[PDB]
Parts: structure tokens; sequence; C-alpha cells
């Protein structure tokens, strides 16, 4: 008989159909309701880049590959899996207290996110392992970061190589790789948040591997409060290098996301292709992981090294 076991991933959400566009944006901005020319706006992006429901479906397929995974390749534990969303339900309360009304008793996390801060990950644990202690008879082991995971820097490191593989002679030759994760505010260091330093760890594997010898750490997608957020945005780093040492080719590796989703398909697909294209040069940006096997196989084993039983 195999030990049963609560897999509980955690995300931000996504809207599931373009009516939710509202109320997850209102959850964002903490209760406040996105005026109408800006719900229009956010409508018209989620439009442009193919549609809400596919980019929904992802974390679904992410939870359910990582956990029919997990139970084919170790005999020990079954594993069954429950989403917890930041931003629109499943709420990570509502995923504890099924557990909990299912009959488990020890679950272990891990948060869609490869770098730990004190804004995200440390605050969706927190908030698992709260509503675990409310209801009693129920304990949580959580990952807290899995950006040094070498099969995941492998991932990202096999799709550089084959992008500049793929590269004319000289982009090849002139060519500028950008490595980024969300923004965050930059208050995050009051408390010693090494959210940055493992950007910049991320950034030094990842081109390391791929042989990559001029690369950029940046961030992109900040919110929109009074106090400053981690800088600089991959928009003004685009052109600033490009300004310094006129490069030919730009890679964008997204590394703190792990799936399409507007911030990349958007922020990145859309938005940095502007700037490229103003410059002349040219716009790569490799496959974001999603629920390809390479990938799913590098959480198992974040999962299983968490446990001890590997
Ligand atoms: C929704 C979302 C994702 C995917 C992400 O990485 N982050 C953040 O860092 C914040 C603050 C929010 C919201 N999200
Ligand atoms: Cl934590
Ligand atoms: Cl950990
Ligand atoms: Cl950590
Ligand atoms: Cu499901
Ligand atoms: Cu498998
Ligand atoms: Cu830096
Ligand atoms: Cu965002
Ligand atoms: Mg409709
Ligand atoms: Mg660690
Ligand atoms: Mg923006």
């Amino acid at each position: 008989s195999r030990k049963k076991m609560g897999l509980l991933v955690m995300a931000c959400g996504t809207p599931y159909k373009e009516e939710d566009i509202e109320r997850y944006y209102t959850h964002i901005r903490r209760g406040r309701k996105p005026e109408p020319e800006m719900l229009q706006d956010l409508k018209d992006r989620y439009e442009a880049i193919g549609g809400i429901s596919p980019l929904a479906q992802i974390t679904e397929q992410q939870a359910h590959n990582l956990e029919q995974h997990l139970n084919e390749i170790q005999d020990e534990i079954t594993f069954k899996a429950y989403i917890g969303l930041k931003h629109i339900e499943p709420f990570i309360e509502d995923a504890v207290a099924e557990m909990h009304k299912d009959g488990i008793t020890e679950a272990v996390s891990i948060v869609l996110a490869p770098h730990f801060s004190t804004f995200s990950v440390q605050s969706y644990n927190k908030r698992a392992k709260e509503e675990a202690e409310k209801l009693g008879g129920l304990t949580i082991t959580s990952v807290e970061s899995w950006y040094d995971e070498p099969k995941f820097v492998t991932y990202w490191v096999d799709r550089v190589k084959e992008t500049y593989a793929s590269m004319p002679e000289d982009e090849r030759e002139n060519a500028m790789l950008i490595v980024s994760a969300h923004s965050l505010p930059e208050k995050i260091k009051e408390f010693g948040d090494p959210y940055p330093d493992q950007l910049h760890e991320s950034a030094k594997l990842i081109a390391e591997g791929a042989g990559v010898s001029e690369y950029a750490v940046g961030w992109q997608s900040e919110g929109n409060t009074p106090d400053p957020w981690l800088g600089p945005d991959v928009q003004d780093l685009t052109r600033d290098l490009f300004e310094q040492k006129g490069y030919q080719a730009f890679v964008y590796v997204p590394v703190g996301f792990v799936a399409d989703h507007l911030e990349v398909l958007y922020d990145n697909d859309y938005e940095c292709k502007v700037v490229t294209d103003d410059i002349g040069a040219s716009y790569y940006r490799p496959e974001m992981p999603n629920a390809k096997p390479e990938f799913i196989d590098a959480l198992a084993t974040v999962v299983l090294k968490k446990l001890g039983r590997v």
C-alpha cells in the first residue's frame, strides 16, 4: 500500500472567459475595479494573443501531468493534485479545504514560479499553511524555490542553444540575450528578499550552459503603485543596449514565467517586439515550458528532492 499525499499546485490564476476579466483585475488591484477604457483595452489584448481560454487551461494541464508523472516514476507515494490560485477561484484556501474534506493529512506544495519572493511565493505558502492550521489534522511541506534545479536550467539552455543555432551568421555574432521575470515593488529589499539575486543566478546559469557570453537581466510587467518597482523594464533595457552597442538580434527568456500568458504573449511578443521592430533588430522568444514532458519531469524531481526521496 502506497502513502496518499496531496500535491498542492499554486499559481496566480487566469480569467476563464472574457466576462471574468473585470473580477480578475479587480482582485489584482486590491478591490479597485478597472475603468471602462481599461476593461476594453484588456479584452483587446487577450483577443490579439489568440484568446483567454487556452491560457487558462495550461495550469490545469501542468498540475494533472505532474500528478500522473510523479505517480509513474516512483512507487511509494500516490499523489492527488489540487489547484490553488491567488486571484480567482479555486482560491488557495478552497484547495486546502478540499484536501481536508477528502481526507488528506499530508501534502507537499509547489508554486508555478521558480524564484522565491516575499510578495508572491511566501504569501501563497503562508496562506496554505494557515488554512491547514485552522482546519487541523493536515500538514504541508512547501517548496520555496526551484530556479536552480538542473533539469529546469537545461530546459532553457537547450531552447537558447536552438535559437542561436537558427540565427543567420551576422545575427549570431551580434545578439543580446535578455533574461527576465515579473517586476515587484523595490521595497521587498527591506526584508532581504532574494528574488532579484535568484533572477540574476538563473540568468548566469542559462547563459553559461548555452555558451552565451553577452546577456542582461531585466524585469517586466510592473503593476501601478506610487512606490518604485524593480527595473530596468525590458522595453527600456532593449533600447538602451541597442543605443550602446547596436545589437542586431534580441533573444527574450522570461524565465520567471512558466506558461504562455498575457505577460509573455503581449508583454514580450508585442511590447518588446515593437521596440525591436523600431530599431531594426530581429526578435526571438523561445517556447515556454507549458506542460511539456521535459518540464514536468523537472517539476517532479523538485518535489521528490523536497521530500528527500531522490
Ligand atoms: C499573475 C502573476 C504571475 C504569473 C506572476 O508571476 N505574478 C507576479 O509576480 C504578480 C505580482 C502577479 C499578480 N503575478
Ligand atoms: Cl515560504
Ligand atoms: Cl525549497
Ligand atoms: Cl529559496
Ligand atoms: Cu483538475
Ligand atoms: Cu511521465
Ligand atoms: Cu543585473
Ligand atoms: Cu502582472
Ligand atoms: Mg461570452
Ligand atoms: Mg533551494
Ligand atoms: Mg505593462
